[PDB]
């Protein structure tokens, strides 16, 4: 196998997701190339076709489909900062006023992830304005603000490096929406 397939499941996991529905999209690395991505459902006879081939791999984090209009709710709000030391990085939610992230994601590149894990699925409205508080109060990279954004999937390389990106300090917590609204400005 091309990909640790005990990370794919735990990022899955984690965020309460159902393997059946999940959405697959694979990225070609490099933009000059003009590669089409891959929509497809996540298997791993497709994950181990599209890291072979050499694309990046990532998971439509919402449920429903690959486009914002097919998202029905999302089980997490996330993010990243588009720079800073990676090991700054790591810690710098608290700084913020946040609170512990669910889990985060060494990517390989120049960004960890963070998660914060809803204990229920967060219909699209209400998790389109605390995603959006998210951003704001951390100062996050603004680009991921959409029900049907993808995100770096755990256990595939990144292809630049090829350093397999990996799930760490996970706690298990989850959170309730409503109180991450009182906390989120
Ligand atoms: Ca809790």
């Amino acid at each position: 196998p091309a990909f640790d397939r005990d990370q794919i499941l735990l990022h899955l996991s984690l965020l309460r997701k159902d393997i059946a529905t999940t959405r697959y999209r694979a990225i070609w690395p490099r933009r000059e190339d003009k590669v089409k991505a891959w929509t497809t459902p996540l298997t791993g006879a497709t994950v181990q076709d599209a890291v072979t081939q050499g694309f990046n791999s990532y998971i439509v984090v919402g449920d429903g489909g690959d486009s914002d209009a097919e998202i029905t709710s999302v089980n997490a709000i996330f993010g990243e900062w588009d720079d800073g030391d990676l090991a700054w990085q790591v810690g710098a939610w608290e700084a913020c006023g946040l609170p512990r992230p669910s889990f985060q994601l060494r990517t390989g590149g120049k960004s960890i992830h963070h998660y914060w894990v809803f204990h229920s699925p967060v219909d699209v409205p209400a998790w389109t304005e605390l995603q959006a508080r998210l951003i704001a109060l951390a100062g996050f990279d603004t680009t991921n603000r959409n029900p049907s954004r993808v995100m770096r999937l755990a256990g595939c390389p990144h292809q630049r490096t090829g350093e397999v990106a990996q799930i760490f300090n996970a706690t298990g917590e989850l959170y309730d929406p409503g109180q991450m609204l009182q906390v989120l400005p």
